[PDB]
Protein backbone atom coordinates (compact mmCIF):
# COMPACT_ATOMS: atom_id res chain seq x y z
CA UNK A 1 0.00 0.00 0.00
CA UNK A 2 2.63 2.90 1.34
CA UNK A 3 6.23 2.85 -0.22
CA UNK A 4 9.35 4.94 1.53
CA UNK A 5 11.54 6.30 -1.50
CA UNK A 6 14.93 7.68 0.46
CA UNK A 7 18.48 9.88 -0.52
CA UNK A 8 16.56 12.87 -2.39
CA UNK A 9 18.05 15.48 -3.99
CA UNK A 10 19.55 17.41 -2.19
CA UNK A 11 17.97 20.30 -4.06
CA UNK A 12 14.86 19.43 -6.54
CA UNK A 13 11.99 17.30 -3.65
CA UNK A 14 8.42 18.32 -3.95
CA UNK A 15 5.07 16.61 -3.54
CA UNK A 16 4.84 16.78 -7.29
CA UNK A 17 8.16 15.89 -8.57
CA UNK A 18 7.56 12.37 -6.46
CA UNK A 19 4.08 12.34 -8.38
CA UNK A 20 5.38 12.77 -11.64
CA UNK A 21 8.00 9.57 -11.26
CA UNK A 22 5.54 7.15 -10.07
CA UNK A 23 1.98 8.14 -11.69
CA UNK A 24 3.26 5.52 -14.70
CA UNK A 25 2.74 3.21 -12.45
CA UNK A 26 -0.35 3.29 -10.52
CA UNK A 27 -3.14 6.06 -8.94
CA UNK A 28 -1.30 8.27 -6.09
CA UNK A 29 -3.59 9.78 -3.85
CA UNK A 30 -1.32 10.99 -0.92
CA UNK A 31 2.05 12.00 -1.13
CA UNK A 32 3.71 13.24 1.70
CA UNK A 33 7.24 14.76 2.34
CA UNK A 34 9.73 15.51 4.83
CA UNK A 35 12.99 17.41 3.39
CA UNK A 36 14.73 16.88 7.23
CA UNK A 37 15.92 13.32 6.42
CA UNK A 38 15.66 13.61 2.37
CA UNK A 39 12.62 11.16 1.77
CA UNK A 40 9.20 11.10 0.94
CA UNK A 41 6.36 8.70 1.86
CA UNK A 42 3.90 8.02 -1.06
CA UNK A 43 0.51 6.44 -0.59
CA UNK A 44 -0.09 3.92 -3.65
CA UNK A 45 -4.41 3.05 -4.33
CA UNK A 46 -3.69 -0.28 -5.42
CA UNK A 47 -0.90 -3.37 -3.86
CA UNK A 48 -0.44 -4.24 -7.72
CA UNK A 49 1.59 -0.80 -8.63
CA UNK A 50 3.48 -1.67 -5.85
CA UNK A 51 4.76 -4.97 -7.22
CA UNK A 52 4.90 -3.19 -10.62
CA UNK A 53 7.81 -0.76 -9.09
CA UNK A 54 9.55 -3.30 -7.70
CA UNK A 55 10.12 -5.77 -10.42
CA UNK A 56 10.95 -2.58 -12.45
CA UNK A 57 13.78 -1.42 -10.28
CA UNK A 58 15.89 -5.07 -10.60
CA UNK A 59 16.70 -3.54 -14.21
CA UNK A 60 16.44 0.33 -14.05
CA UNK A 61 16.81 2.27 -11.14
CA UNK A 62 14.21 4.86 -10.61
CA UNK A 63 15.50 8.33 -11.55
CA UNK A 64 14.12 12.12 -10.33
CA UNK A 65 16.22 15.14 -11.74
CA UNK A 66 18.74 12.34 -13.14
CA UNK A 67 19.58 11.23 -9.35
CA UNK A 68 18.60 7.55 -8.59
CA UNK A 69 16.92 7.27 -5.40
CA UNK A 70 16.15 4.21 -2.63
CA UNK A 71 12.78 2.28 -2.41
CA UNK A 72 12.02 1.00 1.00
CA UNK A 73 8.85 -1.34 1.84
CA UNK A 74 7.41 -1.45 5.41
Amino acid sequence: SVLLITELPEDGCTEEDVRKLFQPFGKVNDVLIVPYRKEAYLEMEFKEAITAIMKYIETTPLTIKGKSVKICVP
